[PDB]
């Protein structure tokens, strides 16, 4: 397929540098939805503005968490029934931290900002289109773990 070609060369851009890229997502994140800054409870503690996250190491490597998750998906972008177990669970999960599943749209714009600020002239409509399609199939396995 054409689509998961340009998923292939636009990845190998961003993951030569996965926290720094990763960071520009999560920054993105939360000025879109700052109500996402109070689930990410570590020692009992919540953050009180988003540069206070940027400090903390299991901050950090949620980050790298995310970046491993979405390299596994392009890895098997020609066939993602085999990662779809593993992605229901990862729903439940959200699910119990108290993530709603409404969010993930948020999280696939903040996705798609990453990658045009990353890529510049080569983020294409045909990349744009790619990348959401792909998203979309791994947040309807996700979305599972909510029932459904
Ligand atoms: C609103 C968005 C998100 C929030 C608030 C969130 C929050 C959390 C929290 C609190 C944990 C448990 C603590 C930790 O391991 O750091 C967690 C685990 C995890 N998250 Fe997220 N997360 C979000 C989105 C994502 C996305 C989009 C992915 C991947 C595509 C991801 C992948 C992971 C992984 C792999 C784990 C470890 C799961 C395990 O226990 O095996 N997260 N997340
Ligand atoms: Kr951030
Ligand atoms: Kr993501
Ligand atoms: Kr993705």
């Amino acid at each position: 397929r054409p689509e998961s070609e340009l998923i292939r060369q636009s990845w190998r851009v961003v993951s030569r540098s996965p926290l720094e890229h990763g960071t520009v997502l999560f920054a993105r994140l939360f000025a879109l939805e700052p109500s996402l800054l109070p689930l990410f409870q570590y020692n009992g503690r919540q953050f009180s503005s988003p540069e206070d996250s940027l400090s903390s190491p299991e901050f950090l490597d949620h980050i790298r968490k995310v970046m491993l998750v979405i390299d596994a998906a392009v890895t098997n972008v020609e066939d993602l029934s085999s990662l779809e177990e593993y992605l229901t669970s990862l729903g439940r999960k959200h699910r119990a931290v108290g993530v709603r599943l409404s969010s993930f749209s948020t999280v696939g714009e903040s996705l798609l900002y990453m990658l045009e600020k990353s890529l510049g002239p080569d983020f294409t409509p045909a990349t744009r289109t790619a990348w959401s399609r792909l998203y979309g199939a791994v947040v309807q396995a996700m979305s599972r773990g909510w029932d459904g």
